[PDB]
């Protein structure tokens, strides 16, 4: 079945799936520091745990393409999240941020190499699924960091327990 | 009907009785308390009075199951609570850990000791009904009391406040 | 917010708290009496059961009137019940009684205090929650021993299981 | 598939079905005992059948967990209950209460092999679908002992009828 | 809050988070394999998906335990799955007991720990979540195994087909 | 009550409830056989257990009957099953059919026996209950023996898969 | 129409009528025996009053039967009968006992008749609508004798009394 799919673009797929596995188990390690009874900041346990979800639906999606298009899944090792202790909320932000953005660049870069083997199938595919997702998330998470940011600046206990409680649990 | 019931867990589970009620008792002061007109704080009067309740459920159920195995419920003077006046609410959440590990002891103890008497109705009992639901109650409450004492290193007055309205009103 | 609250009233209030949380576990001990696979009388155990509830619910309505006239609730150790064991239902029946009859006498000292101190606000809360509750749980309770005794003056055994089943059983 | 399940436990296992169907047997005999036209208890009866049907149960149950662990079912011979006649109604509970205390010994001769075998699957699987049914079991067989005895001591006739009625039919 | 809690069975919990990590990161390899084109078994797809979710759940289940102990999670890496290409379906199935077989002794050996530690909490848990779910998923496992190999005993194409059509699609 | 009831009936009736428990513990074994991992034919075990619970319940309606008439029931040991193991489906349902011929021969012997002793009650009874019911259920297992003959001379694995499958189970 | 009906049936046949209809007559001279101020025992008159309606039903079956057949039906006094009145409720038990039997042996009589002239439609009429019907009836009726007698063995009139209120009042 393989039609104008090149090995090329097969391989970056198989390193995308690790790179969204691994953000996926980085999100896991976020949301589980934030369950931490020295921690108790449910609604951010819960934003990441959410995102852990996303990220290994994105890895699914990616897989489901490359049986489509008669590629060959290869697993990889995932390596381990950077951090065991992710700090306070406006560290775990802003790591998540240089997370998302470290994905968009791969899915950008994914996509050069798909136009330059001129494969319109997964140009199409990365801008259904993936790109617009991603933008959406970080402008979300650049909102988040702002009004987190600016609640730690007045009080940093009260600012990080006011946000957890209004802006993300529900 | 007595099988394989030893006198040693039978005075021991009396002992547990005593110590269940005494705790209700003191949570029903520490709800009292909560809802003197100069303390107030509505949320954590509800949270203190709903656990007298479960303490008293608990020693209810000790003494169902000291019946079913043919023991005989023997009742003992109940003490009246540590303190009349409670503080403010890290201080009554800090009482309530130390409280809630004291009967997790008590419950581990007489684990010890219907293992070594080779008791496994007494040990399988514990299990359903205390052993998980006192860690449960544990973790909340050490999860509380994270959030109260980063509320109230802010600003004392302010961080109570916020958190008998967002935390533990319903 | 204290006003026309004597501090007679206040401890007489803090002492009727006392014995309804004594008459509570006095309830408590008979019911468990009643379900020893000994005695067996499920209908009896149910009867004071219920009526531990309603001594508690007693205290606690005492103790919200404490707050609410700015008096300040006090705990002392509450006493074990008089006894371990309660014989056969008559006995529990008029135990229960001469019981009730001592927390008629206890409210009607205290309505006497209050309309000595002009304490109208004390009269009408006795009078609306507890006087009329009174008097109609030992009308019950009277009622329910004038049964047992003509039933078991005819042949004891068959007459507590009849009792149980046609007028305490639901 | 067999994993950690010693011979000495299967053995038990297999012992265990023939004592749960050989109680199941006795209970059938106990029911149809109950209904002769001659004796004419139907609660009694009733009791005994359902008995026999939560008997029937347990076996069933082992079977599956032998099944579930590896091990081979092997049946033996099932004996006839004791007695082809069973008395009166305090005759008949006494013995089920003999019946049940010997399926509970050998409940608790299994549980203390698996526990040095160090087989926590099969403790679990005791505690969780045996041990407590059987103590609940023991529990009310002896609670209506007591009030048969009670009965029976008045007047027989009269009291088995009596227990019959307002007891155990439905 | 940590409470009779040792580092041995923290640490051999972490562990465990690994393993049923690494689990899931294999069947998800598995349930991509049978979606290739040119093996092309949904039915087999399916079963793998699934149990990919079940063991993430269980490692979730472990996490929250974790923290609810006052534990510590530690992440490390996971390890790729032991094939990129998994066979026929009998060589898949006897693949999955092996990893299942293995999670099963991890169980058993934290078990023991826990009981030399004296941790009945721990005990409870595995029991609760661990100890009967493995036991049945392997009964499944080797029940799907026995078919499996008795149809292609016969032929094998035929025999996978029809394996994959009439016992797991739905 | 007893009236035109012979004693060899009786005694007749008596035999024949030992047949029909022995028939429904033959029937318990062959479905635990096929509920083996190494046998694994789900619709067959539930065929069985199927038939292990009409074999009770006629046991139990000759019972009700043996009372209704004023005799005596009186139990005996119940023979352990012909087998341990009972071989492919094939052999099982021939295994079947024997049992049930047995059965039937067994009832029509009652029968001539309840009309040379003039007992039409009886011989109703058997009419009504028995014989018809044998006689469906002997048609069903030749039709099911036809069946997995004709499959099996094929290919037997293939063959019993498919007659388990399409035929058994619901 | 009539085809294989003797003379000899169709005779016997209206004699079984008269003596459907005087048993009918009985029974509503016990109902109304019981309905006496005197006597009051309500249960008792229902449960009479109930069988005059059935034993007419069967009459009425008779007769019906009787012209399908092509017989004709001639009718004959019905004799009274034979009390007045009926005693205790033992005594009038006995007596429809006895009653009944008499009816049961002419219905074994009528079968005896009909098998010598070969007449498999009577044979097959008396099974369907009478020889089970009158069994359980007596069974019934032997139940409530074995409970009475239980009852006024004890003392006589709480006996009748109660056996009036709990077993046959509805």
């Amino acid at each position: 079945i393989r039609q104008n799919y090149s090995t090329e673009v097969e391989a970056a797929v198989n390193r995308l799936v690790n790179l969204y596995l691994r953000a996926s188990y980085t999100y896991l390690s976020l949301g589980f520091y934030f369950d931490r009874d020295d921690v108790a900041l449910e609604g951010v346990c819960h934003f990441f745990r959410e995102l852990a979800e996303e990220k290994r639906e994105g890895a699914e999606r990616l897989l489901k393409m490359q049986n489509q298009r008669g590629g060959r899944a290869l697993f990889q090792d995932l390596q381990k999240p950077s951090q065991d202790e992710w700090g306070t909320t406006p560290d775990a932000m802003k790591a998540a941020i240089v997370l998302e953005k470290s994905l968009n660049q791969a899915l950008l870069d994914l996509h050069a190499l798909g136009s330059a083997q001129a494969d319109p199938h997964l140009c199409d595919f990365l801008e259904s699924h993936f790109l617009d997702e991603e933008v959406k998330l970080i402008k979300k998470m650049g909102d988040h960091l702002t009004n987190i940011q600016r609640l730690v600046g007045s009080q940093a206990g009260l600012g990080e327990y006011l946000f957890e409680r209004l802006t993300l649990k529900h």
